[PDB]
């Protein structure tokens, strides 16, 4: 009866790889997703090719009512899914970004499996493997201890209703909900669920699709 | 006498078949094909049974069956018998790599000989940290960490074998790590995103379709 809605905030979301834009590899995995009742996009007040991704996912909302930065968006996005009855308090808000458009089925499973009936939320995460360096100008400052560390990757799922206190007054959805005194979980993400930021990633990733 | 590029393999899982050779055969085949690296020598324990048929398939590629207990003491009997057989001047590159890193792109490892070979402070190849990181508790964020200026490390580690030698002899995870406790900073050249270290079987997935 608790809903598990996919909230994606929406610059490569419009790269060509495969037949579809990055966007529809993402919408695609939810939409096709069993445990997800419903996916909605937050776009830009006048953004061009929002209107093209509608017609291929009905099913989907496309809301025109974006802010500027990120975390506006999700506030926007949350905002309007509650004051519109679409959400309940309780109900899960899976915020998911754009361009991490290589997300395992089974991750996001596990993600809802684990997350969806846990009060403080949970996100996927992966744990630092890596030494950490400080940079300074080119050159290492100091190596940072990775000990006990992770990686956060998206979804990120909390109740709607806990996660629209906590962006109401910062780099991720989580950080939000842990300022409140809640812990959300952390649930093993995966290795191919990238962002695509760099050309170099572009590689791996149609790598990955096709 | 030019200054040389020794690659430096500890390697005391990179056996696992993927393609139709085994993760190390894919490193060495990195190095041995590079125009810039004049010598690549593994370390390998003193007992290893399938070191042996590695050394038959690059027999110019040197395998030592003297490794540690650990990787940094590895990598020390490596660096030190580099340097006490004459093999490597003090001045002379060594470029420490991972045994599971067998995707190393090679105008990656151009670009670390290309900006860390001159260099005296050495080089590490390393890729900004772009995901938020979370101090985990005992299955929860127990603290959001400041990701600003920081940075992945990479290997390989290049470094002169000297400045290397005497690092590593002090007494703290990787070899930069080493130098930096030296009061040397050593540069940051960017990675890459396919230099990935295969340490879990969700790894080996995204590596056998790297080597395609």
């Amino acid at each position: 009866k608790r809903k598990n809605i996919a909230l994606i905030p929406a610059p490569k979301q419009y790269v060509e790889i495969g037949s579809k834009t990055v966007l529809e590899h993402v919408l695609g995995i939810f939409e096709r997703h069993e445990a997800v009742d419903l996916t909605v996009v937050v776009v830009s007040p006048e953004d061009t090719f929002a209107d093209k991704v509608q017609t291929a996912f009905p099913q989907v909302r496309v809301w025109k009512n974006g802010g500027q930065t990120r975390a506006e968006t999700v506030r926007n996005g949350v905002a309007k899914l509650l004051e519109t009855g679409l959400a309940a308090e309780t109900d899960n808000i899976l915020v998911h970004d754009a361009a991490r458009c290589c997300l395992p089925s089974e991750a996001l499973a596990r993600l809802i499996e684990q997350a969806g009936n846990a009060a403080e939320g949970g996100i996927l995460a992966v744990p630092v493997a890596d030494t950490l360096k400080r940079a300074e100008s080119g050159q290492i400052s100091a190596t940072v201890d990775r000990s006990g560390l992770w990686q956060a990757q998206t979804p990120q799922l909390f109740q709607a209703g806990l996660l629209h206190r906590a962006l109401a007054a910062i780099t991720d959805e989580a950080s939000a909900v842990e300022k409140l005194g809640v812990r959300p979980l952390l649930i093993q993400g995966d290795a191919r669920n990238l962002k695509l930021t760099q050309p170099q990633d572009a590689y791996i990733v149609r790598l990955l699709l096709d």
